[PDB]
């Protein structure tokens, strides 16, 4: 429909490229090569003929003949080189052309992904991410069959089928002309029905064949209690009849096929055949000459050739065709959430973060967020304590604009975060993440992540003062290792520590943390608060702490109790009241 | 060398199956329907030379053909009715082989996962299970395309060029035998030569490829962090990287295979040029060449079409051989216990469990079983408890000879371990996995597995008393559900409950328990307990415990300490005294 032609036009425009003529030109000789390459092919028993009726009449008065060729080995030398240049024309252009449609290919790849990485998260977490690429992969491989195929198979041969029935209608009767288009179109036909009938059968081969592997894996992993008893009476029979469904379909695709080979073969027989006979009495008559049954059949086989894999390149171009479709299905795809154009910069003269009745629901079965409404003075640290249903784990999200407020107004600065960009904001906010994932990848560049464009003095001083410094020249080799999977193992106390590098690197004005749960010891602990409070020397803090031993550090501390505000301020305070803070303390610390 | 005879040979033999004649017949009509197709392939261009000749004559000598031709149109009608013949002999051919390929690589893929089924396992620990069956699969398809490969192609184009090559070199020159040797050895040589280098090329190839999509892979799995900061910038750049190796290594392979095309071209029609220049000099001459250099041109053309995939079917060939070796390489695999010829099965009178100074070490730098040396009686609870390094999971693969000891004695009802039929130690040994794995099926079969050939009622009665049927009584469907994986999930004390009706079905002479640690109510722990104790009412157990509050329930308790004994006897006089269990004790329940 419109979808389509959309996709075609968008194929076209990536594949013209106006701006730069290289393309232009090699589009031009793959056109020019393809052309000279079927008319020489269709000029080569032409010189065969005239060879063979020049010999014929020895034991030819012609202006072109006699004059070019002397001599009827001349003629022979002509048809192999003939041969021998249409086959040259057929390198070069394929060649040419393959090198433009490689560069197409990579440009949609490149733009699919960059626009994949532009949309929000919501579209992430549905899926499972990891079939994503897989997606990519096949679109890529489809691209790339359907643009081969239809430049070096279809126009080809339907360029040859049109000068073969042009060049029987003239010179000859117009009976020629109806042999070759109805044996074309029947032949046709009938392998588009075998192939639309086969495609059932390859598919029933193909689940049969994976349900026997999975079978194979599921007894061979689960070993022990295979020999704890029942040793092998059972196991190998139902492996067997597996085995024996596979056989049958096989059979019956193989035989599939051997009918359908044999159904073109008769039909493209039986169409030379009568060629030939019509010819030969045509040649009887005394109206024809020897030569033209050697020219007849020649220019028949020729044809032949290309017309033979048609089931195959239309079973893969159909299936290209729809893992197309899906891929440029993936784009197009809109994002929930939008910058205006009329946002203003963010201006940062010290951070106040004023929440005011925020309403939130992930579901609408669930709401987690009522009406918060806590406010951060500027300089300060402040803490969120609560349960696993409290919704702490969302408040960083918000504040990062993974998720829009469905209800409410946020002030960070005295300013909305509606109408500015989220660039300014983003920029303006570091974050360390519950667990931190490393990259496969040396450590110097995993330090240098946090921000592109730092001199190599600033990651060694801030890897100095994150006090890792020591700890990496232990390796075998001084700030250069494979480091993550696939590589040298690094602590989880090593990782937070790498992350709270990375976000000492990029240094913002507001920071938030999680304080992720580990076993760790007490001079490692003392050491990260003491790396987390220079971190947060001269900057608005907001944490929230799994253990709470950790959280009477920050100035004022605020409670959630099942995504409502309970009671704010010091824990001092907070015992002298004996509010909900003091219960949770009677649990936790007794 | 010796294994590819020993392989070839075992091949023939699956392949032969004196037997049976229904496969003696089939391998006879497949090989008379090669000769008869490839006689008539050769036929076909001697009717149209006839034909040619003789309505070149017409516009008389007799060679005695009048007879079964009246007319010219016999002839030419008789062309495409030995083409048809010649195709339906093919397809004949293939179809009656592809049946015994696919019954004989059915056959071998058997027997060799049946072979493989039965090796120690200490050779399945050492191999990554799932490798197994991958490479089972791929020597599978090696198996397939080899036969396939070697009866349809490799043989019939042999017998096609020594067949046109006897055609020639009589009833002609000597010189038309020298043109087709040098010019298909040449082609030979050619094709193998830029086929190697071509391979090693697309070996080059498929890595960036690969490479890429690891890398995208990577990329989009990680979205979090590239969206906290720097985001759509440096992974964008390193993703064009990729796929411009990718690109580039893309292009080269198709550069290698057009100059691989166009070499191949260019040797045959040289050679078809000089044969036919060579007709056209001896039919000038006035010899007995008449009009049939059309022949010599159909002749060389047929020739042609089959050596048009030497490249990829060597290439494939190969593969498939490395295939093959490997598969033939895990058989013949030798397992390091055996039974002896002079093996007896084993009497039960009442069990006695007897050890005598075992000694045991998975790897010789660290030992974990030292002379352990217990005595269990008939009709008696046995416990043993320990630590982590204990080494209490083994003695269940000792007594049922897993591993075989180093140096020891283990006497089972006053007879000895090693001498006598494992099958008998097999079927009168029950055990209690500690996390048993319920198979992708319906749960009736579960509970069945225990006792094959077990009638219905025994298999409810047992559920019944293992205080299951009230639970399994609430799925919405009974006595059939999808259970495990792609199914509905099953509690661990339900799959516990399972796993003891399966033993308690089984109903052996000596039962084996490990009690897998896993947090349980108060109530349904003493369910459990009463059933395992009902189990065990009247025979020999050999139990042991993570949780030492189920321990004294047994008759007599074994304390190992780093694979030793210590003390032996139950809890009350372990406590009078105060041996380890005393420590056990004030540290483990205070
Ligand atoms: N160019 C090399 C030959 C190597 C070559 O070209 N190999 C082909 C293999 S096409 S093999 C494709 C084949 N097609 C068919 O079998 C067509 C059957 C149809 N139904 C009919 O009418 O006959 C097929 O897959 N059938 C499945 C089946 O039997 O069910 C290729 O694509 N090479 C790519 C490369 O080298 O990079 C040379 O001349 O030396």
């Amino acid at each position: 429909a419109m979808a389509d032609m959309k996709i075609l036009r968008t194929l076209a425009g990536y594949l013209w490229m106006r701006d730069n003529p290289e393309f232009r030109f090699r589009v031009i000789a793959a056109l020019g090569f393809l052309v000279g390459a079927k008319v020489l092919n269709v000029q080569v028993p032409f010189l065969f003929k005239l060879a063979v009726d020049w010999l014929a009449s020895a034991t030819a008065t012609n202006p072109t003949l006699l004059t070019v060729f002397a001599t009827p080995a001349a003629v022979l030398i002509g048809y192999g080189i003939a041969r021998t240049g249409s086959s040259a024309f057929n390198e070069l252009r394929t060649a040419v052309f393959s090198k433009v449609a490689l560069r197409t290919i990579r440009s949609v790849s490149r733009k699919v992904f960059s626009h994949l990485h532009d949309l929000d998260l919501r579209y992430h977490l549905s899926r499972e991410t990891g079939g994503l690429n897989r997606i990519i992969d096949r679109g890529s491989r489809a691209i790339n069959f359907i643009l081969s195929a239809m430049v070096f198979n279809v126009v080809p041969t339907i360029l040859e089928i049109s000068m073969v029935s042009g060049i029987l209608a003239y010179k000859f009767g117009a009976a020629f002309a109806w042999i070759t288009s109805l044996s074309v179109g029947s032949y046709i036909v009938f392998t588009l029905a075998v192939t639309q009938w086969r495609t059932k059968f390859r598919k029933a081969m193909n689940k049969a064949d994976n349900d026997a592997s999975t079978r194979a894996i599921d007894s061979l992993i689960n070993y022990e209690t295979v020999k704890y008893f029942n040793n092998e009476g059972y196991e190998a029979e139902k492996y067997d009849q597996f085995l024996k469904k596979y056989e049958d379909a096989a059979l019956q695709t193989q035989r599939s096929l051997a009918f359908l080979n044999f159904g073109q073969s008769i039909i493209f027989s039986t169409a030379l055949s009568t060629a030939m006979v019509l010819c030969s009495q045509g040649i009887m008559n005394g109206q024809m000459t020897v030569g033209d049954l050697v020219m007849v059949n020649g220019l028949l086989f020729q044809l032949s050739l290309p017309l033979n894999f048609l089931g195959s390149v239309y079973r893969e171009t159909i299936q290209s065709l729809v893992d197309m479709k899906s891929m440029f299905q993936l784009l197009e795809e809109k994002s929930d959430i939008t910058n205006t154009s009329d946002a203003k910069p963010l201006v940062l003269k010290g951070g106040n973060i004023e929440f005011e009745n925020v309403h939130f629901s992930y579901l609408p079965e669930r709401k987690i967020l009522d009406g918060i409404s806590f406010v951060v003075p500027a300089g300060k640290s402040v803490a969120i304590v609560g349960t696993s249903g409290s919704g702490k784990s969302t408040i960083l999200r918000m504040l990062f604009r993974f998720f829009d407020t469905d209800s409410g107004n946020i002030r960070i600065d005295g300013q909305d975060i509606k109408e500015v960009r989220l660039d300014s904001l983003r920029s303006s906010i570091g974050v360390v993440p519950q667990d931190t994932v490393l990259f496969n990848d040396t450590i110097f560049h995993n330090i240098h992540y946090g921000r592109l464009s730092a001199t190599e003095e600033e990651v060694y001083e801030a890897a100095r003062r994150a006090a890792i410094h020591e700890t990496i020249s232990n390796f075998p080799d001084k700030y250069s290792t494979i480091v993550g999977e696939r590589g040298l193992k690094l602590s989880g106390g090593e990782k937070q520590r790498v992350a709270l590098a990375r976000t000492f690197l990029k240094s913002p004005a507001i920071l938030l943390c999680d304080e992720a749960t580990s076993a760790l010891d007490s001079t490692t602990e003392a050491e990260i608060l003491n790396a987390l409070k220079a971190l947060a020397s001269n900057r608005t803090s907001i944490f929230i702490a799994h253990r709470l031993t950790t959280a009477m550090q920050c100035d004022e501390i605020v409670v959630l109790e099942n995504g409502k505000v309970v009671e704010q301020g010091p824990h001092d305070e907070l015992l002298g009241k004996s509010g909900r803070y003091a219960q949770l303390w009677t649990q936790q610390n007794s």
